[PDB]
DNA sequence: GCCGGTT
DNA sequence: AACCGGC
DNA sequence: GCCGGTT
DNA sequence: AACCGGC
Protein backbone atom coordinates (compact mmCIF):
# COMPACT_ATOMS: atom_id res chain seq x y z
CA UNK A 1 0.00 0.00 0.00
CA UNK A 2 1.00 3.59 -0.81
CA UNK A 3 -1.49 5.15 2.36
CA UNK A 4 0.05 2.56 5.11
CA UNK A 5 3.40 4.51 6.12
CA UNK A 6 1.24 6.79 6.44
CA UNK A 7 -1.94 5.29 8.07
CA UNK A 8 -1.63 7.03 11.73
CA UNK A 9 -1.09 10.20 10.30
CA UNK A 10 -4.52 9.80 8.38
CA UNK A 11 -5.82 7.85 11.25
CA UNK A 12 -4.87 10.98 13.41
CA UNK A 13 -5.51 13.79 11.13
CA UNK A 14 -9.12 12.56 10.65
CA UNK A 15 -9.97 11.60 14.48
CA UNK A 16 -12.05 14.68 15.90
CA UNK A 17 -12.98 15.76 12.53
CA UNK A 18 -16.04 17.24 11.82
CA UNK A 19 -18.31 17.73 8.78
CA UNK A 20 -21.79 19.32 8.54
CA UNK A 21 -24.59 17.12 9.37
CA UNK A 22 -23.32 7.22 2.23
CA UNK A 23 -24.70 9.42 4.68
CA UNK A 24 -20.43 10.80 5.60
CA UNK A 25 -19.70 10.82 2.22
CA UNK A 26 -17.76 13.79 3.10
CA UNK A 27 -15.41 12.19 5.00
CA UNK A 28 -14.27 10.65 2.13
CA UNK A 29 -13.52 14.25 0.66
CA UNK A 30 -11.04 15.00 3.63
CA UNK A 31 -9.05 11.17 2.75
CA UNK A 32 -8.93 12.59 -0.74
CA UNK A 33 -7.80 16.01 0.45
CA UNK A 34 -5.34 14.50 2.75
CA UNK A 35 -4.07 12.17 0.26
CA UNK A 36 -3.74 14.68 -2.38
CA UNK A 37 -1.34 16.60 0.04
CA UNK A 38 0.94 14.22 1.08
CA UNK A 39 0.82 11.94 -1.91
CA UNK A 40 -0.46 14.35 -4.05
CA UNK A 41 1.79 12.98 -7.16
CA UNK A 42 0.10 9.55 -6.78
CA UNK A 43 -3.15 10.66 -5.99
CA UNK A 44 -6.28 10.48 -8.32
CA UNK A 45 -10.23 9.85 -8.35
CA UNK A 46 -10.49 7.45 -10.73
CA UNK A 47 -12.09 9.73 -13.26
CA UNK A 48 -9.52 12.13 -12.79
CA UNK A 49 -6.60 9.29 -13.72
CA UNK A 50 -8.52 8.41 -16.96
CA UNK A 51 -9.13 12.25 -18.06
CA UNK A 52 -5.46 12.18 -17.17
CA UNK A 53 -4.73 9.03 -19.02
CA UNK A 54 -6.27 10.24 -22.01
CA UNK A 55 -5.31 14.32 -22.38
CA UNK A 56 -1.77 12.74 -22.12
CA UNK A 57 -2.85 11.37 -25.59
CA UNK A 58 -4.48 13.13 -27.49
CA UNK A 59 -3.67 11.80 -30.52
CA UNK A 60 -5.00 8.41 -29.86
CA UNK A 61 -8.64 8.93 -30.54
CA UNK A 62 -11.67 6.16 -30.91
CA UNK A 63 -12.35 3.28 -27.83
CA UNK A 64 -10.24 0.56 -29.34
CA UNK A 65 -7.27 2.97 -29.32
CA UNK A 66 -7.68 4.02 -25.83
CA UNK A 67 -8.57 1.14 -24.38
CA UNK A 68 -4.97 0.14 -25.07
CA UNK A 69 -3.37 2.86 -23.32
CA UNK A 70 -4.10 0.61 -20.43
CA UNK A 71 -1.20 -2.40 -20.86
CA UNK A 72 -3.62 -4.49 -19.31
CA UNK A 73 -6.67 -6.36 -19.75
CA UNK A 74 -7.12 -6.25 -15.73
CA UNK A 75 -7.17 -2.53 -15.56
CA UNK A 76 -8.69 -2.45 -18.46
CA UNK A 77 -11.12 -4.18 -16.77
CA UNK A 78 -11.33 -2.55 -13.23
CA UNK A 79 -10.90 0.98 -14.39
CA UNK A 80 -12.37 1.82 -17.70
CA UNK A 81 -15.68 3.37 -18.99
CA UNK A 82 -17.70 1.77 -22.07
CA UNK A 83 -16.80 2.28 -25.57
CA UNK A 84 -19.33 4.55 -26.49
CA UNK A 85 -17.94 6.83 -23.27
CA UNK A 86 -15.04 5.78 -24.41
CA UNK A 87 -15.11 7.01 -28.14
CA UNK A 88 -17.07 10.32 -26.93
CA UNK A 89 -14.07 11.54 -24.38
CA UNK A 90 -12.39 14.92 -24.97
CA UNK A 91 -11.06 17.90 -23.04
CA UNK A 92 -14.21 19.61 -23.48
CA UNK A 93 -16.34 16.31 -22.37
CA UNK A 94 -14.00 15.02 -19.36
CA UNK A 95 -15.45 11.74 -17.32
CA UNK A 96 -16.93 12.70 -14.07
CA UNK A 97 -17.84 10.74 -10.80
CA UNK A 98 -19.55 8.02 -12.19
CA UNK A 99 -22.13 5.76 -9.53
CA UNK A 100 -20.68 2.28 -10.54
CA UNK A 101 -17.18 3.11 -10.06
CA UNK A 102 -14.67 0.13 -9.02
CA UNK A 103 -12.31 2.60 -6.93
CA UNK A 104 -12.63 5.86 -4.89
CA UNK A 105 -9.32 6.63 -4.80
CA UNK A 106 -6.34 5.39 -6.71
CA UNK A 107 -3.03 5.60 -5.43
CA UNK A 108 -0.58 4.77 -8.71
CA UNK A 109 2.78 5.10 -8.83
CA UNK A 110 5.76 3.02 -10.83
CA UNK A 111 3.12 1.33 -12.76
CA UNK A 112 1.92 -0.27 -9.19
CA UNK A 113 -1.83 0.50 -8.57
CA UNK A 114 -3.67 0.62 -5.59
CA UNK A 115 -7.55 0.78 -6.09
CA UNK A 116 -8.64 2.16 -2.49
CA UNK A 117 -12.21 2.29 -1.20
CA UNK A 118 -13.39 5.13 1.74
CA UNK A 119 -16.15 2.75 3.81
CA UNK A 120 -17.88 5.09 6.11
CA UNK A 121 -19.94 3.96 8.97
CA UNK A 122 -22.45 5.34 11.65
CA UNK A 123 -21.01 3.63 14.91
CA UNK A 124 -24.14 4.19 16.83
CA UNK A 125 -26.21 2.19 14.58
CA UNK A 126 -26.38 -1.35 14.76
CA UNK A 127 -23.25 -3.57 12.83
CA UNK A 128 -24.62 -3.85 9.62
CA UNK A 129 -21.57 -5.38 7.61
CA UNK A 130 -21.68 -3.17 3.98
CA UNK A 131 -21.70 -4.12 0.37
CA UNK A 132 -17.65 -4.22 -0.20
CA UNK A 133 -16.81 -5.29 -3.92
CA UNK A 134 -19.14 -7.78 -5.99
CA UNK A 135 -18.25 -11.10 -5.59
CA UNK A 136 -19.03 -11.80 -9.47
CA UNK A 137 -16.41 -8.60 -10.84
CA UNK A 138 -13.94 -9.98 -8.16
CA UNK A 139 -14.19 -13.49 -9.67
CA UNK A 140 -13.81 -11.65 -13.08
CA UNK A 141 -10.83 -9.99 -12.00
CA UNK A 142 -9.26 -13.23 -10.31
CA UNK A 143 -9.44 -15.22 -13.70
CA UNK A 144 -7.62 -12.24 -15.71
CA UNK A 145 -5.28 -11.93 -13.49
CA UNK A 146 -4.33 -15.57 -13.60
CA UNK A 147 -5.11 -15.56 -17.76
CA UNK A 148 -2.66 -12.71 -17.89
CA UNK A 149 -0.36 -13.25 -14.62
CA UNK A 150 -0.53 -10.06 -13.13
CA UNK A 151 -0.41 -11.03 -9.89
CA UNK A 152 2.22 -7.82 -9.55
CA UNK A 153 0.63 -5.13 -10.64
CA UNK A 154 -2.65 -3.70 -8.39
CA UNK A 155 -3.58 -4.15 -4.83
CA UNK A 156 -7.54 -3.38 -3.36
CA UNK A 157 -7.57 -1.71 -0.20
CA UNK A 158 -10.05 -0.48 2.26
CA UNK A 159 -10.33 2.69 4.85
CA UNK A 160 -12.82 2.64 7.48
CA UNK A 161 -14.27 6.22 8.73
CA UNK A 162 -15.97 5.43 12.29
CA UNK A 163 -18.36 8.21 12.65
CA UNK A 164 -21.44 9.80 14.97
CA UNK A 165 -23.64 12.48 15.18
CA UNK A 166 -22.87 15.23 17.61
CA UNK A 167 -25.09 18.09 18.27
CA UNK A 168 -25.63 19.07 14.63
CA UNK A 169 -22.36 17.58 12.53
CA UNK A 170 -20.90 14.42 12.00
CA UNK A 171 -17.73 13.69 13.95
CA UNK A 172 -15.16 10.53 13.62
CA UNK A 173 -14.00 9.03 16.31
CA UNK A 174 -12.14 6.01 14.59
CA UNK A 175 -10.71 4.10 11.10
CA UNK A 176 -10.05 1.25 10.11
CA UNK A 177 -7.41 -0.23 7.38
CA UNK A 178 -7.19 -3.67 5.19
CA UNK A 179 -6.06 -5.05 2.28
CA UNK A 180 -8.70 -7.31 0.41
CA UNK A 181 -5.31 -9.60 -0.92
CA UNK A 182 -4.65 -10.11 2.94
CA UNK A 183 -7.65 -11.98 3.90
CA UNK A 184 -8.35 -15.70 3.59
CA UNK A 185 -10.74 -15.89 0.20
CA UNK A 186 -12.55 -18.57 1.81
CA UNK A 187 -13.49 -16.20 4.61
CA UNK A 188 -15.08 -13.54 2.87
CA UNK A 189 -18.67 -13.64 3.25
CA UNK A 190 -20.73 -13.31 0.09
CA UNK A 191 -24.40 -12.10 0.23
CA UNK A 192 -25.71 -13.57 -2.99
CA UNK A 193 -28.86 -11.37 -2.70
CA UNK A 194 -27.17 -8.38 -1.43
CA UNK A 195 -25.68 -7.57 -5.23
CA UNK A 196 -24.08 -10.66 -4.93
CA UNK A 197 -21.58 -7.96 -2.50
CA UNK A 198 -18.84 -9.34 -0.46
CA UNK A 199 -19.34 -7.62 2.86
CA UNK A 200 -17.18 -7.06 5.78
CA UNK A 201 -16.27 -4.28 8.36
CA UNK A 202 -12.73 -3.44 7.49
CA UNK A 203 -12.08 -3.78 11.04
CA UNK A 204 -12.95 -7.44 11.07
CA UNK A 205 -11.05 -8.06 7.58
CA UNK A 206 -8.83 -11.17 8.24
CA UNK A 207 -4.90 -10.08 7.33
CA UNK A 208 -3.25 -13.56 7.49
CA UNK A 209 -3.09 -14.77 4.11
CA UNK A 210 0.07 -16.66 3.51
CA UNK A 211 1.05 -17.44 -0.33
CA UNK A 212 0.99 -15.72 -3.24
CA UNK A 213 -1.62 -13.19 -5.17
CA UNK A 214 -1.67 -16.08 -7.76
CA UNK A 215 -2.40 -18.42 -4.54
CA UNK A 216 -5.27 -16.06 -3.49
CA UNK A 217 -6.95 -16.05 -7.48
CA UNK A 218 -7.00 -19.34 -7.37
CA UNK A 219 -8.40 -19.48 -4.00
CA UNK A 220 -11.23 -17.35 -3.98
CA UNK A 221 -12.02 -18.84 -7.65
CA UNK A 222 -12.62 -21.79 -5.49
CA UNK A 223 -14.79 -20.32 -2.62
CA UNK A 224 -16.38 -18.14 -5.22
CA UNK A 225 -17.59 -21.74 -7.50
CA UNK A 226 -18.56 -23.47 -3.96
CA UNK A 227 -20.41 -20.64 -2.58
CA UNK A 228 -22.69 -20.26 -6.07
CA UNK A 229 -23.56 -23.92 -6.14
CA UNK A 230 -24.37 -23.45 -2.64
CA UNK A 231 -26.76 -20.86 -3.22
CA UNK A 232 -28.21 -22.44 -6.60
CA UNK A 233 -29.76 -25.29 -4.52
CA UNK A 234 -30.18 -23.39 -1.20
CA UNK A 235 -32.57 -20.73 -3.78
CA UNK A 236 -35.00 -23.76 -4.29
CA UNK A 237 -34.98 -24.24 -0.29
CA UNK A 238 -35.75 -20.21 0.40
CA UNK A 239 -37.70 -19.19 -2.33
CA UNK A 240 -39.70 -21.67 -4.07
CA UNK A 241 -40.69 -24.48 -1.33
CA UNK A 242 -42.08 -21.79 0.86
CA UNK A 243 -44.81 -20.70 -1.82
CA UNK A 244 -45.23 -24.20 -3.78
CA UNK A 245 -48.51 -24.63 -1.48
CA UNK A 246 -50.03 -21.68 -3.10
CA UNK A 247 -50.08 -22.79 -6.20
CA UNK B 1 -55.75 4.54 -6.82
CA UNK B 2 -56.62 7.83 -4.61
CA UNK B 3 -54.36 9.15 -6.76
CA UNK B 4 -55.16 8.32 -10.46
CA UNK B 5 -58.59 10.32 -10.46
CA UNK B 6 -56.60 13.61 -9.76
CA UNK B 7 -53.41 12.58 -12.40
CA UNK B 8 -53.73 15.23 -14.75
CA UNK B 9 -53.61 17.84 -11.95
CA UNK B 10 -50.88 16.36 -10.58
CA UNK B 11 -49.06 15.88 -14.06
CA UNK B 12 -49.94 19.77 -15.16
CA UNK B 13 -48.40 20.89 -11.60
CA UNK B 14 -45.31 19.13 -12.36
CA UNK B 15 -44.39 19.60 -16.03
CA UNK B 16 -42.08 22.59 -16.16
CA UNK B 17 -41.07 22.65 -12.48
CA UNK B 18 -37.27 23.26 -11.73
CA UNK B 19 -34.55 22.58 -8.87
CA UNK B 20 -31.00 11.85 -8.64
CA UNK B 21 -33.35 14.87 -7.82
CA UNK B 22 -35.57 14.17 -5.08
CA UNK B 23 -38.73 16.05 -6.40
CA UNK B 24 -41.92 16.87 -3.82
CA UNK B 25 -45.58 15.43 -4.99
CA UNK B 26 -45.79 15.08 -1.57
CA UNK B 27 -46.16 18.51 -1.18
CA UNK B 28 -48.97 18.72 -3.66
CA UNK B 29 -50.67 15.47 -2.53
CA UNK B 30 -50.66 17.06 0.63
CA UNK B 31 -52.04 20.61 -0.11
CA UNK B 32 -55.14 18.67 -1.75
CA UNK B 33 -55.93 15.25 -0.06
CA UNK B 34 -54.51 16.65 3.50
CA UNK B 35 -56.14 13.90 5.29
CA UNK B 36 -55.04 11.21 3.09
CA UNK B 37 -51.99 11.43 3.00
CA UNK B 38 -48.36 10.58 4.48
CA UNK B 39 -44.73 9.95 4.60
CA UNK B 40 -45.10 6.45 6.00
CA UNK B 41 -42.91 6.49 8.90
CA UNK B 42 -45.60 9.71 9.59
CA UNK B 43 -48.24 7.26 9.39
CA UNK B 44 -46.95 5.34 11.83
CA UNK B 45 -46.32 8.30 14.48
CA UNK B 46 -49.78 9.31 13.38
CA UNK B 47 -51.19 5.47 14.01
CA UNK B 48 -49.02 5.64 17.59
CA UNK B 49 -50.48 9.14 18.68
CA UNK B 50 -53.85 8.29 17.85
CA UNK B 51 -53.59 5.64 20.52
CA UNK B 52 -51.68 6.40 23.57
CA UNK B 53 -53.38 4.34 25.63
CA UNK B 54 -51.21 0.98 23.82
CA UNK B 55 -47.75 0.33 24.38
CA UNK B 56 -45.35 -2.50 23.96
CA UNK B 57 -44.38 -3.39 20.22
CA UNK B 58 -46.76 -6.74 20.50
CA UNK B 59 -49.88 -4.36 21.38
CA UNK B 60 -49.11 -1.62 18.64
CA UNK B 61 -48.81 -4.07 16.01
CA UNK B 62 -52.37 -5.08 16.83
CA UNK B 63 -53.13 -1.34 15.74
CA UNK B 64 -53.03 -2.47 12.15
CA UNK B 65 -55.21 -4.93 12.15
CA UNK B 66 -53.72 -6.94 9.29
CA UNK B 67 -50.71 -9.66 9.01
CA UNK B 68 -50.06 -7.91 5.39
CA UNK B 69 -49.80 -4.45 6.23
CA UNK B 70 -48.23 -5.51 9.29
CA UNK B 71 -45.53 -7.10 6.92
CA UNK B 72 -45.45 -3.64 4.63
CA UNK B 73 -45.94 -0.52 6.87
CA UNK B 74 -44.63 -1.56 10.72
CA UNK B 75 -40.67 -1.13 11.89
CA UNK B 76 -38.80 -3.95 14.25
CA UNK B 77 -40.19 -5.12 17.49
CA UNK B 78 -37.70 -2.84 19.33
CA UNK B 79 -38.34 0.06 17.26
CA UNK B 80 -41.78 -0.10 18.07
CA UNK B 81 -41.37 -0.88 21.76
CA UNK B 82 -39.38 2.43 21.82
CA UNK B 83 -41.65 4.37 19.90
CA UNK B 84 -42.61 7.44 22.12
CA UNK B 85 -44.32 10.99 21.25
CA UNK B 86 -41.13 12.29 22.33
CA UNK B 87 -39.57 9.56 20.21
CA UNK B 88 -41.17 9.58 17.18
CA UNK B 89 -39.99 7.72 13.52
CA UNK B 90 -38.08 9.50 10.94
CA UNK B 91 -37.53 8.83 7.64
CA UNK B 92 -35.88 5.40 6.62
CA UNK B 93 -34.46 4.82 3.18
CA UNK B 94 -35.37 1.20 4.19
CA UNK B 95 -39.14 1.80 3.95
CA UNK B 96 -41.44 0.07 1.81
CA UNK B 97 -42.93 3.06 0.72
CA UNK B 98 -42.70 7.00 -0.25
CA UNK B 99 -45.76 8.08 0.32
CA UNK B 100 -49.07 6.33 1.86
CA UNK B 101 -52.66 7.63 1.19
CA UNK B 102 -55.26 6.27 3.69
CA UNK B 103 -59.19 6.48 3.09
CA UNK B 104 -62.13 4.41 4.39
CA UNK B 105 -59.75 2.04 6.05
CA UNK B 106 -58.03 1.25 2.20
CA UNK B 107 -54.22 1.99 1.22
CA UNK B 108 -52.58 2.95 -1.47
CA UNK B 109 -48.67 2.59 -1.18
CA UNK B 110 -47.38 5.27 -3.48
CA UNK B 111 -43.77 5.36 -4.66
CA UNK B 112 -42.54 7.99 -6.68
CA UNK B 113 -39.87 7.25 -9.13
CA UNK B 114 -37.48 9.75 -10.43
CA UNK B 115 -36.00 9.44 -13.97
CA UNK B 116 -33.05 11.75 -15.63
CA UNK B 117 -34.31 11.21 -19.46
CA UNK B 118 -31.20 12.55 -21.17
CA UNK B 119 -29.16 9.37 -19.87
CA UNK B 120 -29.81 6.14 -21.42
CA UNK B 121 -32.82 4.31 -20.24
CA UNK B 122 -31.77 1.60 -17.44
CA UNK B 123 -34.88 0.26 -15.11
CA UNK B 124 -34.65 1.28 -11.96
CA UNK B 125 -35.56 -1.10 -8.56
CA UNK B 126 -38.81 -1.35 -7.86
CA UNK B 127 -39.71 -3.37 -4.98
CA UNK B 128 -38.13 -7.08 -3.96
CA UNK B 129 -39.47 -9.79 -5.90
CA UNK B 130 -38.85 -11.67 -3.07
CA UNK B 131 -40.96 -9.11 -0.75
CA UNK B 132 -43.75 -9.04 -2.98
CA UNK B 133 -43.89 -12.75 -2.65
CA UNK B 134 -44.30 -13.01 1.14
CA UNK B 135 -46.87 -9.90 0.15
CA UNK B 136 -49.13 -11.85 -1.51
CA UNK B 137 -48.92 -14.95 0.56
CA UNK B 138 -50.28 -12.60 3.21
CA UNK B 139 -52.73 -11.62 0.90
CA UNK B 140 -54.32 -15.55 0.18
CA UNK B 141 -53.80 -16.98 4.36
CA UNK B 142 -55.31 -13.87 5.47
CA UNK B 143 -58.06 -13.35 2.41
CA UNK B 144 -57.01 -9.27 2.26
CA UNK B 145 -57.98 -9.25 -1.38
CA UNK B 146 -59.45 -5.53 -1.11
CA UNK B 147 -57.06 -3.39 1.55
CA UNK B 148 -53.72 -1.89 -0.67
CA UNK B 149 -52.70 -1.40 -3.75
CA UNK B 150 -48.93 -0.62 -4.69
CA UNK B 151 -48.78 2.41 -7.26
CA UNK B 152 -45.91 4.35 -8.59
CA UNK B 153 -45.58 7.71 -10.46
CA UNK B 154 -42.40 8.43 -12.47
CA UNK B 155 -41.74 11.79 -12.78
CA UNK B 156 -39.07 12.87 -15.93
CA UNK B 157 -36.71 15.21 -15.66
CA UNK B 158 -33.89 16.99 -17.76
CA UNK B 159 -30.99 19.22 -16.05
CA UNK B 160 -30.69 23.13 -18.08
CA UNK B 161 -27.66 24.86 -16.68
CA UNK B 162 -28.32 25.71 -13.39
CA UNK B 163 -31.74 24.25 -12.98
CA UNK B 164 -33.53 20.39 -13.17
CA UNK B 165 -36.89 20.42 -15.23
CA UNK B 166 -39.44 18.09 -15.10
CA UNK B 167 -40.71 17.28 -18.12
CA UNK B 168 -43.36 14.30 -17.91
CA UNK B 169 -44.69 11.78 -15.81
CA UNK B 170 -46.56 8.44 -15.37
CA UNK B 171 -48.73 6.71 -13.13
CA UNK B 172 -49.37 3.02 -12.59
CA UNK B 173 -50.56 0.07 -10.20
CA UNK B 174 -48.63 -2.66 -9.91
CA UNK B 175 -51.84 -4.68 -9.22
CA UNK B 176 -52.98 -3.72 -12.64
CA UNK B 177 -49.96 -5.25 -14.51
CA UNK B 178 -49.36 -9.07 -16.26
CA UNK B 179 -47.99 -10.71 -13.23
CA UNK B 180 -45.79 -13.21 -15.27
CA UNK B 181 -44.89 -9.75 -17.13
CA UNK B 182 -42.44 -8.49 -14.31
CA UNK B 183 -38.84 -8.38 -14.83
CA UNK B 184 -37.06 -9.90 -12.13
CA UNK B 185 -33.42 -8.93 -11.42
CA UNK B 186 -32.05 -11.38 -9.47
CA UNK B 187 -28.81 -9.81 -9.12
CA UNK B 188 -30.20 -6.43 -8.48
CA UNK B 189 -31.37 -7.39 -4.50
CA UNK B 190 -34.17 -9.36 -6.47
CA UNK B 191 -35.73 -6.47 -7.24
CA UNK B 192 -38.62 -6.15 -10.07
CA UNK B 193 -37.31 -3.71 -12.56
CA UNK B 194 -39.26 -1.50 -14.60
CA UNK B 195 -40.03 2.15 -15.78
CA UNK B 196 -43.26 2.80 -15.26
CA UNK B 197 -44.58 3.92 -18.17
CA UNK B 198 -43.97 0.87 -19.53
CA UNK B 199 -45.44 -0.89 -17.20
CA UNK B 200 -48.03 -3.69 -18.88
CA UNK B 201 -51.64 -2.73 -17.43
CA UNK B 202 -53.96 -5.50 -18.87
CA UNK B 203 -54.59 -7.69 -15.92
CA UNK B 204 -58.21 -8.62 -15.90
CA UNK B 205 -58.66 -11.09 -13.25
CA UNK B 206 -59.06 -10.84 -9.18
CA UNK B 207 -56.55 -10.01 -6.78
CA UNK B 208 -56.80 -13.08 -5.27
CA UNK B 209 -55.90 -14.82 -8.81
CA UNK B 210 -53.19 -11.84 -9.31
CA UNK B 211 -51.58 -13.24 -6.19
CA UNK B 212 -51.65 -16.44 -7.38
CA UNK B 213 -50.77 -16.01 -10.44
CA UNK B 214 -47.62 -13.80 -9.43
CA UNK B 215 -46.59 -16.83 -6.56
CA UNK B 216 -46.14 -19.05 -9.78
CA UNK B 217 -44.00 -16.56 -11.71
CA UNK B 218 -41.88 -15.84 -8.50
CA UNK B 219 -41.15 -19.44 -8.26
CA UNK B 220 -40.70 -20.13 -11.54
CA UNK B 221 -37.85 -17.80 -12.05
CA UNK B 222 -36.27 -18.46 -8.65
CA UNK B 223 -35.80 -21.98 -10.07
CA UNK B 224 -34.68 -20.42 -13.39
CA UNK B 225 -32.28 -18.37 -11.70
CA UNK B 226 -30.95 -21.28 -9.92
CA UNK B 227 -29.89 -23.17 -12.51
CA UNK B 228 -28.63 -20.58 -14.59
CA UNK B 229 -26.25 -19.80 -11.49
CA UNK B 230 -24.45 -22.91 -12.51
CA UNK B 231 -23.69 -21.39 -16.00
CA UNK B 232 -23.41 -17.97 -15.15
CA UNK B 233 -21.06 -18.56 -11.80
CA UNK B 234 -19.69 -22.18 -11.82
CA UNK B 235 -18.97 -23.41 -15.15
CA UNK B 236 -17.26 -20.28 -16.10
CA UNK B 237 -14.37 -20.73 -13.50
CA UNK B 238 -14.43 -24.11 -12.59
CA UNK B 239 -11.15 -23.97 -15.25
CA UNK B 240 -9.01 -22.71 -12.38
CA UNK B 241 -9.60 -25.04 -9.43
C1' DG C 1 -23.69 -13.85 18.06
C1' DC C 2 -25.04 -15.14 13.66
C1' DC C 3 -27.20 -14.13 9.48
C1' DG C 4 -28.96 -12.09 4.99
C1' DG C 5 -32.67 -9.12 2.74
C1' DT C 6 -33.97 -3.84 0.88
C1' DT C 7 -33.89 0.86 -0.28
C1' DA D 1 -32.79 3.77 -5.55
C1' DA D 2 -31.21 4.36 -9.22
C1' DC D 3 -27.60 3.57 -12.64
C1' DC D 4 -24.68 1.66 -18.49
C1' DG D 5 -23.39 -0.63 -21.71
C1' DG D 6 -22.65 -5.36 -24.07
C1' DC D 7 -24.13 -7.52 -28.57
C1' DG E 1 -34.29 -4.07 -28.67
C1' DC E 2 -32.84 -7.14 -25.12
C1' DC E 3 -31.00 -8.00 -21.15
C1' DG E 4 -28.68 -7.74 -16.30
C1' DG E 5 -24.71 -6.45 -13.12
C1' DT E 6 -22.75 -2.35 -9.46
C1' DT E 7 -22.16 1.41 -6.44
C1' DA F 1 -23.40 2.68 -0.73
C1' DA F 2 -24.73 1.48 2.97
C1' DC F 3 -28.55 -0.05 6.05
C1' DC F 4 -31.90 -3.60 10.52
C1' DG F 5 -33.88 -6.99 12.93
C1' DG F 6 -35.24 -11.97 13.45
C1' DC F 7 -34.04 -15.65 17.18
MN1 LIG G 1 -16.18 3.13 -4.98
MN1 LIG H 1 -16.97 5.22 -0.44
MN1 LIG I 1 -39.74 3.49 -0.91
MN1 LIG J 1 -38.68 7.68 -4.45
Amino acid sequence: SFIKPIYQDINSILIGQKVKRAAGEPFEKLVYKFLKENLSDLTFKQYEYLNDLFMKNPAIIGHEARYKLFNSPTLLFLLSRGKAATENWSIENLFEEKQNDTADILLVKDQFYELLDVKTRNISKSAFAPNIISAYKLAQTCAKMIDNKEFDLFDINYLEVDWELNGEDLVCVSTSFAELFKSEPSELYINWAAAMQIQFHVRDLDQGFNGTREEWAKSYLKHFVTQAEQRAISMIDKFVKPFKKYI
